[PDB]
């Protein structure tokens, strides 16, 4: 399913970003212009996470 998995916990601040827990699986939708942030969908919602906090499964 070409999924990614969370390497570290990330908690959002504001409504653009998305909280993730280590081990969580994600559908990566895209990256921002410099690749620093990743738009993702998880079973919990949709939003941006740091690119360095996730990796392909």
């Amino acid at each position: 399913m070409n999924l990614f998995v969370a390497l570290y916990d990330f908690v959002a601040s504001g409504d653009n970003t998305l909280s993730i827990t280590k081990g969580e699986k994600l559908r990566v939708l895209g990256y921002n212009h410099n690749g620093e942030w990743c738009e993702a969908q998880t079973k919990n919602g949709q939003g941006w996470v740091p690119s360095n906090y996730i990796t392909p499964v």
